[PDB]
């Protein structure tokens, strides 16, 4: 999660696609979801991003379907984005111990207890928030087996990046879960 502002320079695609959804949570407009191997993803927006302007014009209390339409009114040539890097979430880092565990328990992506004695407790790793992203790359929709799979997959240090749930549920809403487990943006980013 970086500190401060960044500006992006969109491209549709051939299709007229960019490969994004928006949400409106608390009048800001929020990325829902990234389509895999999209101008959106090429140039690096992610899950949870808040969009400031679209073409310099402030993103404040629009609809859902206001950013949508914009997004479709405007020229392909180049649609500037004024992004803050994902400002609900928050990363920690973790190490696994020799039986490569980092000590917590999850459920559909919701961490739910934190083991004694774990780099989950030492770090001060919190229950009710939703697994968004494993060592850089979006984890949303993957099923728990999958999750697992990864952090099992993954070398000692281990890297997550977690939303509270409460926000993360009103952020998916009118959202099939298929779409998240089969369209989401599940990549390591291209370099
Ligand atoms: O940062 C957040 N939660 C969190 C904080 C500390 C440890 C683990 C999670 C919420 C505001 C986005």
């Amino acid at each position: 999660i970086k500190q401060g502002i960044r500006e992006v320079i969109l491209c549709k695609d051939q299709d007229g696609k960019i490969g994004l959804r928006l949400k409106s949570i608390d009048n800001g407009i929020f990325v829902q979801l990234v389509q895999a191997n999209s101008p959106a993803s090429l140039v690096g927006l992610r899950f949870g991003d808040q969009v400031l302007q679209i073409n310099g014009e402030n993103c404040a209390g629009w609809s859902s379907d206001k950013a949508h339409k914009v997004l479709k009114q405007a020229f392909g040539e180049k649609i500037t984005m004024t992004i803050r890097d994902r400002p609900f979430e928050r990363t920690i880092t973790m190490h696994k111990d020799s039986t490569g565990h980092v000590g917590f328990i999850f459920k559909n992506g919701k961490i739910t207890s934190i083991v004694k004695d774990s780099s989950a407790a030492r770090n001060g790793l919190l229950t009710e928030h939703n697994i968004c992203e494993i060592n850089g790359q979006n984890v949303i929709g993957l099923k728990d087996s999958q999750i697992a799979d990864i952090l099992s997959t993954s070398g000692t240090v281990v890297t997550i990046t977690i939303m509270p749930a409460f926000i993360f549920e009103h952020i998916i809403k009118r959202m099939a879960p298929s779409i998240m487990k089969s369209l989401m943006d599940h990549t390591i980013p291209e370099v």
